[PDB]
């Protein structure tokens, strides 16, 4: 698959909790990043996926709501988030009709767009839904320049009784990555089953995004590092 | 799945048990030790089902003579290749006959779990029997005894060696007399991507008192030992 579903979206909490991902400290250092900017009321967390930084975040503001485009990833996310209103909807073409201090986008969703024509779309949907003091958070992927090929990860974690394996490779194909994904699932009563996906995360270079930011009407920071070791970018209206 | 420990599972073998922590090394000098306080002035052995001939090699070390028994082509392959200097039969534990015979016979990890009933398992230690010196000792480790199995087992390990890396999951049921175990593997590399390979037995929960039995069927005065390389004890027997 490459739409983040079935038991691949079943999945995903767990595999990340045995990857040491960390969604308090980072929805902590991403409030605290807003505040810099909006000293708030209101955030949208684009392509939530299973609502984990929305969960630490709704301490953290008056207002916090999601877009997410895996119907299956949503569920999981409505289910942590009761009380919170979630869209199903398309990061590239969307409107809710409001604006919030802080739209965030994190874990390099923007890597499943295309294109430069599809990076400025979401971009421009961004812009149009951030409050004029407010602030745009992007984690991008990995630039071309930072990319590994022939890369390969391997993890296991238990919980609950039940043990998740995931092998990651990756390689390059065209201007993205191409890394194929196989689980091996397995509980005392349910069994062992196999699993496998396959994505195209495209590598877009520093200076694209920053194009699709200056495009948006968007100021464009870079900061290293960042969540996952592929930095952070921020943009503010008003350029 | 395969049941027949053949191709890519063969490869693997090695680097999976050391993944595991198998100690080949002190499992031989842990038998020798044994075969030796029965058998003061043994010099000769038989392994049954040798697999890649692990014990085997440093078996050579503690005794003059080292031969093996072993029902896969590609496991005895291996084998063969780790023991140059060494004589490795093709055939089955069950039913096969050598000229000679042996200070010791022995028979590891719970290889005896793949006969499927007591016919067959006192078929194989009537030829262990056959293949002892008097002076002697076989050599059995058993699988799980029914009162210790546990159904719904999980076994997950990882292992990296040289750009290739394994990973291996195991799920255990009951299956009438026999442990069901399904195995699966992830194998990965740079340039070879990830491929995925599966493995299916049936290993026979035997009671200690048919394995017992087999041996006293076969002349073999028996001892349990427990503990033993695995948890699962050591059977020892004796002409007499
Ligand atoms: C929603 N985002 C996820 C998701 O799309 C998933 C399918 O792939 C990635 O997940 P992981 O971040 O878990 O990746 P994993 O840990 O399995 O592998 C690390 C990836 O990062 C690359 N990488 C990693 C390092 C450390 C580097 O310096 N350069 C670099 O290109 C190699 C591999 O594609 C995405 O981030
Ligand atoms: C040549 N013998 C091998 C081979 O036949 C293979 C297919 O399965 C076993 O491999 P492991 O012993 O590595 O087994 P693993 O780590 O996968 O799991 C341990 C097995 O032991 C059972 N078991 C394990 C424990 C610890 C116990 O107390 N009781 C019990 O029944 C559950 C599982 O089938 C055989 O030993
Ligand atoms: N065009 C698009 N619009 C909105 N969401 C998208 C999208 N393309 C992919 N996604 C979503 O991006 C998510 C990647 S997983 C990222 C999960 C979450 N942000 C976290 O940090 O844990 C998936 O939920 C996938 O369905
Ligand atoms: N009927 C039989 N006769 C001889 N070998 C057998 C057999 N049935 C299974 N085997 C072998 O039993 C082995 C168990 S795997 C264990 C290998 C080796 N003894 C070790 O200690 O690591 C496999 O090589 C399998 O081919």
């Amino acid at each position: 698959q490459a739409d983040y579903s079935g038991e691949i979206a079943e999945l995903y909490d767990l595999v990340h909790q045995g990857k040491g991902k960390d969604y308090h400290r980072e929805a902590a250092d991403l409030a605290a990043l807003v505040r810099r900017h909006s000293p708030a009321a209101s955030l949208l967390d684009v392509a939530c996926g299973t609502g984990m930084h929305l969960r630490h975040l709704a301490d953290s503001f008056g207002t916090v709501e999601g877009l997410e485009l895996s119907a299956d990833m949503l569920a999981i996310a409505r289910r942590r988030n009761p009380d919170a209103v979630l869209h199903h909807g398309d990061m590239r073409d969307f409107s809710l009709g409001r604006r919030f201090s802080a739209v965030t986008c994190m874990f390099s969703s923007i890597g499943h767009l295309a294109g430069q024509a599809e990076l400025d779309a979401a971009l421009e949907r961004f812009a149009a839904h951030v409050l004029p003091d407010g602030v745009v958070v992007v984690e991008p992927w990995w630039f071309p320049e930072n990319f590994t090929p022939g890369y390969v990860a391997a993890g296991t974690v238990e919980a609950g009784g039940t043990t998740v394996t995931r092998v990651s490779h990756s390689s390059r194909e065209g201007e993205a990555t191409r890394i194929e994904v196989h689980y091996l699932v397995a509980g005392p009563d349910r069994g062992i089953t196999h699993h496998e996906e396959s994505h195209r995360i495209t590598l877009f270079t520093r200076e694209q995004y920053e194009r699709a930011f200056t495009a948006a009407g968007l100021s464009v920071e870079f900061m290293p590092g960042g969540p996952s070791g592929r930095g952070l970018f921020t943009g503010l209206p008003g350029a």
